[PDB]
């Protein structure tokens, strides 16, 4: 079984979000669990550097011009890159310009990743050949479109990561990217009188699969699809559409190995992480002192995330004695709503504004609460690295979050099965309700302590993961 993963992004080479997390970890996973995995990215310049021993396969001309298709190795992984500098030879972020404007050809660039996807399964690799083609979400949503233009050669999976973000184009685009105009069609990949990466996606898939089971179903409902509902609640009824669970990746999320640590630590010496927490307090500017609770956020700063919420409740959580470490980027209200608080309440609230990878370890390390307060949340992964680092997420009961957060209810208690704090509505009185919930499990240390360890015994493993994707591979033949 030979598998073609189609993408934009890869952990450690080029990461925005949890996309990444996942490309960086799933083919690995799925090689130790019996397929042949592969991965296809274009040539941005941070991945074409990661990829030291990248020779050439083949060049190609295209609808968007020359390709140089090249194949690599990274962590043992077999990697393809496209290289065509015209489209991906730019630097900072792979989908928007430096004042955050949208490339005005991202249409010909993503167009062209998934062109390259199809194309792989019909010889453009003389020596290797997917059978599944594994497309991710917008930016290869037209992977299986060029594959039914082509009369299918290969079987597509479309994996939703976020079904927010839909790969809008004008329609007249069509003329530029070379498929069949029948496409253009609401029983194709027109939305909305546009073109829809997305829609392309979700409609010519063999299948369709989510990144957590909830989610799988959240996005047959309008409010979590957003106009798509009505194809995906197709879709299931065809059995066309499922859940798999990410995983988190051991070697790069453990407070047992974790490199990037004051202090390593595990499930039976959680008094080691104390010095990860009194060094985080440090640096932040925080009141250096253990018997207080401090809340982390690290997130993206978009509407998704509910932080507006954080905000509101600041000060009732700040009121009960407790401290906010914050690192984030996105929504310049938000920055400046956190900075503002971080100049208002010195020594209570620390804020950093911007992308900081090893801060964010040093961050999971040593806090004690993980605020994920999402309005929806295909999986989430920060809630999965708190659980893993033993700091107690407290979560939005929605998505992925809902199946991996257990509350710390009489029930769950009781059963030895609570692993953090859910809270139901996006209100900031009902995130202050799960607040107040940390605050009275935090006067009963054990109980906290008998909740960290479970929650450090959840386990979340791409090679159990693999082997639900291969069951669906296989069956899709
Ligand atoms: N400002 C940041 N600095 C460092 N890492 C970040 C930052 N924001 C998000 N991350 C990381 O990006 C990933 C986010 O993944 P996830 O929780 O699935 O949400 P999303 O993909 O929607 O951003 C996690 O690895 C998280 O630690
Ligand atoms: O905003 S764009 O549609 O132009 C580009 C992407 O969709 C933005 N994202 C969302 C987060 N991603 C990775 C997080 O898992 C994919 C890049
Ligand atoms: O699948 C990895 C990540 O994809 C998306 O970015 C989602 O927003 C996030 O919930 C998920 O964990």
């Amino acid at each position: 079984m030979q598998v073609l993963h189609v993408c934009s992004e890869m952990f450690p080479l080029l990461k925005t979000g949890g996309l990444a997390d996942v490309i960086g970890a799933l083919p690995a996973a799925q090689i130790a669990d019996g397929v042949d995995a592969r991965v296809l990215l274009p040539a941005f310049p941070d991945i074409r550097r990661g990829v030291t021993d990248a020779q050439v396969v083949s060049r190609r001309d295209t609808f968007a011009g020359h390709i140089t298709l090249l194949f690599g190795h990274y962590n043992g992984v077999g990697i393809y890159l496209i290289d065509a500098p015209h489209l991906y030879d730019r630097p900072g972020s792979p989908y928007h310009d430096t004042n955050l404007f949208a490339y005005t050809d991202n249409v010909l660039r993503f167009a062209l990743l998934g062109w390259v996807g199809a194309e792989m399964a019909s010889g453009l690799d003389p020596f290797w050949r997917p059978d599944v083609v594994h497309a991710h979400d917008w930016h290869a949503g037209l992977a299986p479109a060029y594959l039914a233009a082509r009369g299918r050669p290969a079987k597509s999976v479309f994996t939703v990561h976020n079904l927010a973000y839909q790969g809008m184009f004008y329609a007249h685009h069509m003329n530029d990217i070379q498929l069949p105009w029948s496409f253009f069609n609401i029983h194709g990949l027109e939305f909305n009188g546009q073109i829809s990466f997305l829609k392309a996606g979700l409609y010519y898939a063999d299948h369709i699969t989510a990144v957590s089971p909830t989610y799988a179903r959240e996005i047959t409902e309008p409010q979590f699809a957003y106009g798509m509902e009505g194809l995906l609640q197709q879709r299931h009824r065809e059995g066309r559409l499922s859940g798999v669970l990410n995983g988190v990746d051991e070697k790069i999320w453990s407070p047992e190995t974790d490199l990037l640590l004051a202090s390593r630590y595990t499930r039976d010496t959680l008094e080691d992480k104390a010095e990860n927490k009194r060094q985080l307090q440090i640096a932040m500017g925080l009141k250096v002192d253990d018997k207080v609770p401090l809340f982390a956020v690290v997130s993206r700063l978009t509407s998704q995330k509910g932080l507006d919420l954080v905000l509101e409740a600041l000060p009732g959580l700040l009121e009960q004695g407790g401290q906010l470490a914050l690192l984030g980027a996105g929504d310049p209200v938000l920055q400046e709503g956190f900075l503002a608080a971080a100049a208002e309440y010195p020594g209570q609230v620390g804020v950093q504004i911007g992308y900081h990878e090893a801060f964010s370890h040093r961050i999971m390390g040593g806090a004690d609460v993980i605020l994920v307060p999402s309005r929806f949340e295909p999986c989430g992964l920060t809630q999965l690295y708190g659980l893993k680092y033993g700091t107690l997420p407290l979560v939005r009961r929605t998505g992925g979050l809902a199946d991996t957060v257990s509350d710390c209810s009489l029930e769950n208690l009781a059963d030895g099965v609570a692993s953090g704090f859910v809270f139901e509505d996006s209100n900031a009185w009902s995130l202050l309700r799960a607040i107040r919930r940390a605050f009275v499990l935090w006067s009963r240390p054990s109980l906290w302590r008998f909740v960290q360890r479970q929650a450090m015994a959840m386990d979340f493993s791409w090679q159990v993961a693999a082997k639900s994707y291969r069951e669906l591979y296989y069956r899709l033949k």
